[PDB]
């Protein structure tokens, strides 16, 4: 989650941050 969120932020951006951030 907190990680996902920085993770899939620097690779699918913005939309990225939503998706990791719920991606339990």
């Amino acid at each position: 989650g907190l990680f996902g969120a920085i993770a899939a932020f620097i690779e699918g951006g913005w939309t990225g941050m939503i998706d990791g951030w719920y991606g339990s």
